[PDB]
């Protein structure tokens, strides 16, 4: 008999770990909300994050496009709305790519970009704690932040036709440059993008400066970019023929994983061309 019940339980056992269960109370949820409901976008989105952690995700993408459809601007306040985020999740599920991913990122990034200005007018009002809005915000650039280097990966692989695709990425790295740089990430997209401009010596200004933001951290410290980040590294450091840099990069991820087979590979080839360059110093 009350329909913010069902879904604050639905999210705690999301985060209990027991995703089978929380996959039925959700969908339960959303029946008592209905279509046109007050809530539905925001129990949708849900409906649609815990399809994903499962492994459906025809239904996880109808989902999230559902929860578009009632609320497309997404101007709706998130505890109804369910946030940009579902924005964000029908442009990582597209299987289709291209235009049609780019386009999905694009919606829900302005709507990042709307709530970081509404929350930094309420540092203004000061609502007798300014820390947790500090954090909520620095969190919201960062998911921004992930989703403008996002979409340059789309125009670096995919999208290469028109000229608009140079200028896209041009300011998106300068967006991402102004509210995250702190991330490692960030001036990864940055050296990529360099490298398409054939502008050899700025990339490795950029990977240089997003090593040393981690390569001193803790394995265990929580800002290391992920293992599928640092393999996209070590790519890219062979490209700007930075070997050196790649063999310490690679040396860390046999020892944090002994079954992946691309970076054996990599770190190989690395070792590879760093010889072929010795070669040539005598001739």
């Amino acid at each position: 008999i009350n329909p913010k019940e069902l879904l604050d339980r639905a999210t705690t056992l999301l985060e209990e770990g027991d995703i089978e269960t929380a996959a039925k109370v959700a969908r339960t949820a959303y029946e008592h909300i209905g279509e046109n409901g007050r809530h539905a976008g925001a129990a949708l989105t849900l409906l649609g994050q815990i399809h994903v952690e499962l492994g459906d995700i025809d239904a996880a993408r109808n989902y999230y496009a559902a929860a578009v459809k009632v609320d497309e601007d997404g101007s709706l306040p998130e505890e109804l709305g369910g946030g940009p985020e579902k924005f964000l999740w029908l442009a990582q599920l597209s299987e289709e790519g291209g235009h049609d991913s780019v386009a999905w990122f694009e919606r829900g990034a302005t709507v990042l970009r709307a709530q970081i200005q509404s929350l930094m007018d309420s540092l203004e009002q000061r609502p007798l704690s300014r820390g947790q809005v500090e954090a909520a915000i620095a969190d919201k650039r960062r998911r921004l932040a992930e989703t403008l280097c996002a979409v340059v990966e789309v125009y670096m692989t995919d999208l290469s036709w028109e000229d608009d695709a140079e200028q896209r990425c041009e300011a998106l790295i300068t967006e991402a440059t102004m509210i995250a740089p702190e991330w490692p990430e960030t001036w990864q997209t940055v050296a990529n993008v360099r490298i398409s401009q054939e502008r050899t010596e700025e990339a490795r200004e950029a990977l240089r400066r997003s090593l040393g933001l981690w390569t001193h951290l803790p394995p265990e410290d929580p800002g290391v970019p992920p293992f599928p980040s640092r393999v996209s590294l070590v790519r890219l450091l062979i490209e700007v023929d930075m070997e050196e840099e790649a063999l310490e990069v690679t040396e860390r991820l046999i020892a944090e994983d002994d079954l992946s087979v691309e970076v054996w590979y990599l770190g190989g080839y690395a070792r590879y061309r760093l010889g072929e360059k010795e070669r040539e110093a005598s001739g």
